[PDB]
């Protein structure tokens, strides 16, 4: 299987910024 839209650490940096 794939997940190129977890990939993107710089995402889940905003997850626990917000």
């Amino acid at each position: 299987k794939w997940k190129l839209f977890k990939k993107i650490p710089k995402f889940l940096h905003s997850a626990k910024k917000f």
